[PDB]
């Protein structure tokens, strides 16, 4: 049977890869010492709980405000006018004690497993045991009773408007409850500020009655169960053996399970695959090559014209290296055909290229994992684009294909221009005789772009409707065809577009933001069957400005 305790997963050993507590029973569970808390049974023999100090206990956090990451990896879409969707976390630990274990004699169960195994040096017996028991013991861990909540805006200015119109109501509540309450009153009334504003909590241990940060109205409880938080220390299974000759043969069976798949061995640095781990083009397949994911940038919006994405180096600390990541992209409008090829190494960091792709890479969350990055300068506006990358290793395999659809936002539109036209256009409509009239008439209206044209309509039709609908009025003034000519060019513009162009009004703020731009120092020595390795080409990175005009669209001037 499973022998189970509260502090708990300390006894029984922890999976490093797979992440799992509860592997196997490492350490025996006995009773003989008399450990108690306050309202819970006896504790298990060795293990040390300590409350943490009142000022952490029933205390919440709320993170700044980011996009949403999970919403800039797939198919993107978002409005224009918006802008990326927002997350903010709430966060209210209630319940904590700091485990630790010392000193527990071992198991027996796990000494007669580990008695037969020292003497059997054996791979295929070794992983068994690892399957079983896991990798590490669990030292130090945080218990108690967290309430996680994200709170999901749809916009950067939904929220800076809320958390102001908070920040004056208040000054006693905190922000999330402050949303909440008006998240829940708003069955009273309808669309307002906080029309898209969402919600979404996860608990991990039921809050308790004491503390009033996390209490949600059905689910408090008197003195709850405290659950496993945070694993802060492991400890490697080897270190229980207690025997030179076995441990270091255990020690290289963990390696081979953990970064090359369990059908290889590793040598420092590289696992040298068995065969017949070799893929269909047998090319080494032991250690994994992961799906590098394609994301917009976080901190760059894209605009008409201008769209920067990222990834994180899918290379791991001991295995696979990967030699190049492939990145195509394509204009659609088709489907299954391909793209304009980009080599990373070969065509983004050493062939200009400039001024229309530029590539960059940089330091990450902690070193040393890499954010590669790529930006595009050229692109046409009101196009839908589709972007796919994947990495390729030293030897020659492809990752996983990874995909990005997105649409570049509406050209920029002078909107006095526009207005101005459509008086113009009126009193020529007014003038009626000249030919002159009709010709000039006609010669403005096509000569400025589709989206201004479309806002010139909305124009005309703001003020003229009246008097004559302005394609009604284009064709009883300048004849069937050109007025059929100018129709379809308003045709050329997108459902988004003329959505957006029927605003109240368009402003054009100028955003100039950095980009890191990247060239190759070194050309690298390459191989026939093998390449070289991506991390290490040496490079030159300098920091550069785009400028990115941007359309701002409202029903008043006012924001
Ligand atoms: C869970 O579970 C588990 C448990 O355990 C875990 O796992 C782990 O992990 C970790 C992390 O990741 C790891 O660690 C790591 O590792 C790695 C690898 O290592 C190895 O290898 C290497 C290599 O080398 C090379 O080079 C050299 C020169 O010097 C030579 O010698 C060699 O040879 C090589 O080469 C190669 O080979 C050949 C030739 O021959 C060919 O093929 C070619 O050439 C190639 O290349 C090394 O280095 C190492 O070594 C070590 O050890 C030994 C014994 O064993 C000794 O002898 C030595 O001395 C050493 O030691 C020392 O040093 C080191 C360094 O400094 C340190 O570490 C130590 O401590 C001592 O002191 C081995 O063998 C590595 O690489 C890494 O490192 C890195 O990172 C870090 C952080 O982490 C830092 O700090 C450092 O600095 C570095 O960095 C660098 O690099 C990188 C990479 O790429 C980059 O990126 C950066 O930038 C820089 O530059 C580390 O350390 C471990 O191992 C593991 N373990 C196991 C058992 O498995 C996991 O993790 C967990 N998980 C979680 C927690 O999550
Ligand atoms: O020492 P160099 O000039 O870089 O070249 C090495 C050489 O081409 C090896 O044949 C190759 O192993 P395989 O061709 O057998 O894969 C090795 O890969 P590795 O160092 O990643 O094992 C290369 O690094
Ligand atoms: C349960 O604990 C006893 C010690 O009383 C131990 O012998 C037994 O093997 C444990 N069960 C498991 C599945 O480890």
């Amino acid at each position: 049977k499973f022998n189970d305790t509260l502090f708990g997963e300390m006894l029984h050993g922890y999976n490093n890869r797979t992440q799992h507590v509860n592997q196997g029973q490492v350490f025996q569970m006995t009773f003989r010492e008399n450990n108690f808390i306050k309202d819970f049974p006896q504790l298990a023999d060795g293990l040390l709980v300590i409350p943490l100090p009142v000022e952490e206990q029933c205390r919440g956090v709320l993170s700044e405000p980011l996009p949403d990451l999970q919403l800039l990896t797939g198919d993107i879409r978002y409005d224009e006018a918006m802008g990326y969707p927002m997350v903010q976390q709430w966060r209210v630990r209630s319940n904590l004690y700091r485990v630790k274990l010392s000193t527990i004699t071992l198991a027996a169960g796990f000494t007669n497993v580990l008695k037969i195994l020292t003497k059997e040096s054996s791979r295929e017996e070794l992983l068994s045991f690892i399957q079983h028991y896991g990798s590490h013991y669990i030292a130090e861990a945080l218990y108690g009773s967290e309430l996680t909540c994200i709170i999901h805006f749809p916009s950067k200015k939904v929220q800076q408007q809320l958390w102001l119109q908070y920040q004056k109501e208040t000054t006693s509540m905190p922000f999330i409850t402050y949303l909440s309450g008006l998240l829940t009153a708003q069955m009273l009334s309808d669309d307002q500020l906080i029309s898209g504003v969402e919600i979404r909590c996860e608990e991990k241990g039921r809050c308790p009655s004491t503390c009033h940060l996390c209490r949600r109205p059905g689910k408090e409880q008197l003195s709850p169960t405290p659950v496993l938080l945070e694993i802060n220390r492991v400890v490697p299974l080897y270190t229980l053996i207690q025997d030179n000759g076995t441990k270091e043969a255990f020690k290289s069976a963990l390696m081979s399970s953990y970064w090359c798949s369990g059908k290889g061995d590793v040598i420092d640095d590289w696992c040298r695959c068995d065969l017949s781990a070799f893929d269909a083009n047998g090319l080494p397949n032991c250690s994994p090559l992961l799906q590098p994911v394609l994301r917009l940038s976080p901190t760059v919006e894209p605009s008409s014209t201008v769209v920067s994405l990222e990834w994180v180096d899918v290379q791991p600390a001991i295995g696979t290296k990967v030699s190049d990541y492939i990145l195509q992209h394509k204009k659609v409008d088709t489907d299954l055909y391909t793209g304009e090829f980009l080599s990373f190494a070969d065509d983004l960091l050493s062939g200009l290229g400039t001024s229309c792709v530029a590539a960059g890479r940089s330091h990450g969350e902690v070193p040393e994992v890499s954010i590669y990055s790529v930006i595009f300068k050229c692109l046409e506006p009101d196009g839908l684009y589709k972007f796919t990358l994947y990495a390729v290793d030293t030897r020659g395999r492809h990752s996983e294909l990874s995909t990005v659809t997105l649409r570049t936002a509406c050209p920029l539109v002078d909107d006095n221009k526009a207005e101005e036209i459509a008086d113009k256009i009126y009193n020529l409509y007014n003038g009626y005789t000249s030919g002159k009239e009709q010709q000039m008439a006609y010669n403005t209206l096509m000569e400025v772009s589709a989206s201004m044209l479309f806002r010139v309509q909305h124009h005309y039709n703001s003020h003229y409707e009246k008097f004559g609908d302005f394609v009604w009025r284009s064709e009883d003034e300048l004849g069937p065809r050109k007025a059929h000519l100018i129709l379809r060019r308003l045709e050329r513009v997108s459902s988004h577009c003329s959505s957006l162009l029927r605003s109240a009004y368009i402003q054009s703020r100028v955003e100039t933001v950095p980009y890191l731009f990247c060239r190759s120092e070194e050309v690298r020595p390459a191989g026939m069957v093998w390449y070289s390795i991506l991390k290490d080409t040496k490079i030159t990175c300098e920091e550069k400005m785009v400028s990115m005009a941007r359309n701002t669209y409202g029903e008043s001037k006012g924001r």
